[PDB]
């Protein structure tokens, strides 16, 4: 049964996160961060905030609420979360064939036992092989798929030069080119983090709490445990 | 059945919202947003300015009416709406095929029964088949895509110049290339939210309470919780 | 049935209208618009130009006749109007094959009835197969596509330097560039909008009333509910 | 049958008129226009130019004689016509094997009947299915498809700098440049209109009447009903 | 049969005739035309010069001896002719194959006839199949596509600079370049016109006349009926 | 049989000869031409340069033997010569399997006559197979396609600048740039003609005698009927 | 068995660790070296920063905790980590399938012993079926695919200029470009070390050491035994 | 048998030799021609430049020894030579398979003659099924490809500049580029001739000869019958 | 057997030596050559510096030890050396699977003998199939491909510039570029020899004194007979 091999082998919450590439920071001995959690996504990562600020604090740095005295920005936005059913991609043999026709088999198990009348066994082959579909299409091997973007600004004695340059669509036809310069001393550094959480019949809520945690933990291993 | 299967699958309604990319504000003290919210796509979201406005005010925001003196403008646009069917990705087997198929069966569940009847047992096989591919194409595994254009303006110090240049096509050989300048303190930042309505049979106006829902609160936690 | 589960699928008929990009105008107390709606395509929207008017003056701007003194400008021309049909994309069992066999077997409905002549099976049994091809032929999935042009322009108050540049084509050897400046106050920006009509067997009348509704509140839309 | 079922589907004809893309036009108070429409394709539309002319003197626009005192120009060329049957894009199935066939088959009606001699059976079989192949293969499912080039010349009040520029072929290797410079004030803009006449045996002459009003239809709404 | 059916279908002469672009030319005063028709094709076209001059006088023009005082020049070269079987982009049963089979088969029509005598049925089969491959193989679906090149040369006041840019291959090496600059008042465009004449065994002196006669007509309405 | 087939279809010699573009030339009154004919192919066409000669002369031309003095120059040279097989085209059925079948079978013609020893039908069968693979494999469908490469010198009052530029390369890693600079008036232009000699069994000199015939007429009638 | 041949294959644990390119370093007496190593993975990597500074000073350099006085940075990131299943590269026989098939054959082993019950047969075959595609699903052969940086600073007396180029991405739309420029004596070299530890059923934490070490030997051989 | 029609068809030696592009050269009085022939392929040519000289005498040139007062060079290097089988292009079918069947077949031929005994019939089948093999195998379709490099030297009056340009490989990361400028009175143009000789078993030294006389040819009509 | 049609194919030594681009030398006086040889493949070519040296005595040239008073260069390197069998180009039927079958049939071959015991039989055939598939992979079709880098330096007495330009990598990320400018007067050109030497079972010490043979050949023809 693909559907009972698939709740075999997903049995277990998994749960994976990937920084996209690495921000390399000068040792320093800054110990002030502030923290700007943001999250665009329609699933729920409340939480993120204080796990990230309890895992900083944990590396001896300090989290500020004055952004313009802390040595280190951290600017996190949970952008992006899809679900999707990875027995899909197998396309056919995932919509309750394969579960329809084991039951359907199954109702043949009246034929030989008390009951064998043709009416009373076709309909009992019909019933079975129509929950054998339903439990078949039941199962549900979800993953979800979180995209978080990370800013983390360094503040430093350099002059840094901020170019705006903003190319706003403008109806299938032109674009306005917003250009502005700024000066400040403060490095800014991208990057994404990818997070999956795998399992059968999952339910997020259930992958909120460790997603959150594996998240932080790695946003806030970004500074390494100065 | 591949209709059934369907109608199980997708029994409840799944309502998706992924912003595409991350607009990064700095922290400010500005409180006052302008809402300019239009929707060019045949669908009707009429609440969603007063959801998004709600939104905002959950923050600790004001709304204001004013363009000229506030912080911050929110600039969003439904722009499309599409509806299709998944099944439909499957080619055949989606128009009634194995749905008349299961009930051209089944009218042989007659035969078996009190009238055996030759002309008897084709029409009511015929009829039952008739009926099981309308039941089969009857069922419709609905997909709404929705494509929203949002565009947030930053009250900054610094001044911006903003180049418009505008390629108007003209008739298959030609372009009037339209150039402008203007100077004023906002930074434009674009971003696009992709929303997604699933479910059997479904129809746009249960979708749209939670699409807008969903899109307000994506759009205000753009500000974040300020 | 291919044929009748295309009638039973599209049995209502079904109209969709999508703009391509957004414009973004910027708040502006202009209430007066001039409207230029022209149609270049073999299909009538004849009420189009009302419709827009109406749909405008709803949202508390003023339809005027001087296009000089005129804060707005709508500019559409609908373009094109293709008509195809659906079913032609599955290729064969389309043009009427399964339609005869499925009329060809009930021709047989004659030799365990009445007469079972072999000559007047024979020939029941043709006609049978010829008047089933002939109306699985005649179900007309009909899709009508159709392309419009916008072209908003917006009075400002900043001068706006058009640079019209037209390559003339000229016999598979040449080209006639034409260059010319002009200076004016006036932004213009353009979109498509991309309607579609699909319905069986689906006749153009029936579904210009809707088309010419919907393409109205798109365009009108545009200028949001100032 | 293949052939019957393209007889029945596209039974009447069918044009199409499609232009290329959108000219666009400054609202103007021009009435004056001249018409110079040239035919170099193999078929034949002579009253098209009259068509034109009735179709924009219907709008209120007059036409003139004089090219110099005209506000407006409308230069078409009817530059190309083809003929293709679409059955061949099916390949084989459309020569006449399965109409050769139904017909081998219809002269095994004749042994059922008054005479079953084995050579009489045999020729009338063979002269069914000479017959039945010749009717097959003279089924036609003709389109013909015609591009129109149009070049719509106004007269403006900005100077316009026309540089020709050609690019000769010369023999495989070279090319002989000729670059011209001229002024004038006439802004020309280009587009295309591809026609289409479908129909089953159609001959061009029944197509043409609808072909030209058309056309002259569109071409002359590019000027807008002014 | 394939090579019946061909017969059928390509059983008249089909010519075709299409301009690749169009040469757009101002209302002009000049009546004098000068012809230079050329023929480096291995086909015959002795008469398309007289028919370009009859049709060019037909419309007005007036046909000069002298180059130099000529308003308009018709510079045409039948560049290409190229003759080809339809029938063999079906690869096989093409060849004489089906046509072999038909007439193996015939050749059992003495069987049941007058002589049975297994030599005889075999001799007169193997002749029947060789004589039905031999009628299959001469059915010739011929097309032969003509291509010429036209330039047309219009007098005009403009200056026109003429740079002479050859680049001549040396030897898979090198390339002489060769440069020169000429002043002239004469605009010249090219174009290329394709024409198709198919039929069944169709030989070229019977498609002569009207490839002729429709090339001329389409060359010499470049021009319009000034 | 393939072989049979290709022995109907091309029975008869057939030459094609295609110029590759047009080299145009002004009306002039030069009467001179002096002709430079080299052939750098295996096989042979040494009367091309006296048919060149007299086709030239049928125009009025005059042929001189001094190039400072000529108006014109004919630089040809026939610079390729292929032959291939068309039938290998289509792989297998053409190395003599199907001949070979068709002899084997043939060699059964023995069975059911004077002697049906099995030794000696045996042997029959086998050399008729061989001799039937033998008469297959020698029917050689061969096409002769040759490559002439034209240079045509024009004598003109313009003074043209020849800028030689060499890239010899020189093993593998570098190149010798010669270049060098003349000053002429001579305008060269290049061409190429391509000959086709298609025959069944066909030896080149039967083809000679037409080809040269032909390509000598292609290349005079690029200077026209002056 | 496929489950069977992947635990006897991947039996034992397969470390493998592969640096990326070489950084090339000159020879130098500098012995000091200062370790900043960071884990913004999900899976533990503690004791790796003990294992470089090991092997480093197992090569006669020193470990020193001040970055302003080491002659050598060594800078490494453990970025990202990766666990997957190689046996689902062969699609299915990887879901249990043949698992279960092996074990439902084995449920025959019934009926030739003790108890042949149509009822009990079934159960058992059933019963022993479901336990073999549970012991195939539960064969995991997993592959755990770790990504570290490494980036080397290696102090020289040359002057190091540093141009610091971002490109923030702002919102689908634009680009916030920062630049700096800094001067220091320091050249940084960056590398990519990939690790794999594949196994079956293989959990990361008895992989970590030998991970650990090998990463560890890798990134402190890059300096050499100097 | 595919060696068998393989052995028929390629009977005689078949030479091709085809000049790439064609060296132009202007008429000239030049008569002295210097002549370097060299040689770095496997083969042998040792008498081609003496068959070059006879064949450029043959034209009316004179042959030197003194590089510095000849018109010509002519510049000739046989490149390299390469040996195929042709019959591996077919894969299988080439190795013996068809072969050996063939005379596997054969060794029947002794079942019903003198001797029939099991072991007997086997041995001698297998003993000519092992002949049958390699008779097919030692059937070689050889095809000698030969490419030679010429590059012929003109003298002239204008001054040639030959600027050298090497850009040498040095090991995988870098380039030595030298470059020189000389000035002398010679234009070097290049050119290449490949060469084909094709036969059943073809032995080299046959070849020979006549693929010399055919280069020779061809490299001294490139000067052409001067 | 695929096995002995390749020891009947490649049964003797096939040696094969190719120049990739010819270097052109000008005829020169110089008779002194300076021979550099080295081998950085794993193959042992010792003798080919003599070969070499006593190739190039051969044509007149005398070999000298001192690099700076050569009037030419001979710098090669036997770069790379490869081993391949050319028989796995075929995939399977190469590893012994038609060996094993040929001797498993074999080996029925005693039951038709003394001892047709199930055992004896079973043994025997296995004991054969097992020989056989052991001949059968113990038959390799060897090809080595040997790469040799050629470098003339020619001296002359034009002044010529080397530009030294190196980019060395360094680790993924940087480059060190090394440029440096010399001065002297020696052409360097580069060329590349691939040989091939194919046999069944070949050993490369038998292949290895007519691989030098012929590679010492080529690359002393590079001079010419001078």
């Amino acid at each position: 049964c693909s559907a009972m091999g698939t709740a075999i082998k997903k049995r277990n919450l998994e749960v994976k996160t990937q920084m996209s590439e690495t921000i390399w920071l000068e040792p320093s001995n800054n110990k002030t961060v502030y923290l700007q959690i943001k999250n665009t996504s329609d699933k729920d990562m409340s939480g993120l905030q204080a796990k990230i600020a309890s895992a900083v604090t944990s590396k001896g740095y300090q989290v500020v609420s004055n952004p313009d005295t802390a040595g280190y920005w951290i600017q996190a936005n949970v952008l992006k979360a899809d679900k999707m059913d990875l027995r899909e991609s197998q396309g056919w043999l995932s919509r309750g064939y394969e579960g329809a026709v084991t039951g359907a088999a199954l109702g043949a198990g009246i034929t030989a036992y008390n009951s064998s009348s043709a009416g009373a066994t076709l309909g009992v082959g019909l019933a079975a092989g129509l929950v054998g579909m339903a439990a078949d299409a039941m199962v549900e091997d979800v993953n979800y798929t979180m995209i978080t973007d990370v800013q983390i600004a360094e503040r430093t004695k350099t002059q840094v030069q901020t170019d705006n340059v903003a190319v706003l669509r403008q109806g299938t036809s032109g674009t306005k080119v917003q250009t502005s310069t700024e000066t400040g001393n403060q490095h800014k550094y991208q990057t994404r983090v990818v997070s999956n959480a795998n399992k059968v019949n999952l339910k997020f809520p259930e992958a909120q709490p460790v997603l959150e945690d594996q998240l932080a933990k790695s946003i806030a291993n970004i500074l390494g445990s100065g």
